């Protein structure tokens, strides 16, 4: 139909305010979580910790895997997603540490 | 100091809670998002929809960078970050087309 085509654009276009809604609720929530994240860079720095901490970065691993199997989500994604984050953490702690480096050089 | 790496110990546990809490967030958030997103997935699949929506694609990364500048937070990492979520859900959109077009078949 042009009743049922304008039916289906306008249920899509529905579910993609949602999904636009939930992004940026997504960035809200990272920035927060950058905040944290920096402020351990910084400690780590200050006191010659490094960037990788590998029971911390399994534990975070495990810990998540099981919430997410509680909450009917796929524990493989979201083991990805976190490891998404990671990177950009361990990277950031990196250019803290190499910045605290250079002023005491 | 032992006061001191108490000190430091006990504020890093403290940043890692909220940090810990901001996953189980992120999680719970994005499991909404998915099921937005695969609630787009099987209406796509019914009427022919293909998966990569390239007009939509560059919206939500326009839009996400200038809500990420807004926020004070970076927006190539936003970007990549929402490129990671939407590769993630074009694989699913391909999944959920398989398995219509098999009972089809």
């Amino acid at each position: 139909g042009s009743m049922m085509q304008e039916k289906i654009l306008s249920e899509l276009a529905y579910l993609r305010q949602s999904i636009d809604n939930f992004d940026i609720t997504l960035i809200h929530i990272l920035a927060e979580r950058f905040r944290c994240t920096q402020a351990i860079g910084r400690l780590k720095a200050r006191y010659n910790l490094p960037a990788v901490d590998p029971l911390r970065e399994q534990y975070q691993i495990k810990r998540l895997r099981k919430l997410a199997i509680d909450t009917h989500f796929d524990p493989d994604f979201a083991e990805k997603f976190l490891k998404f984050i990671i990177k950009e953490v361990v990277h950031q702690h990196e250019v803290i540490a190499e910045k605290q480096k250079i002023k005491k050089e």
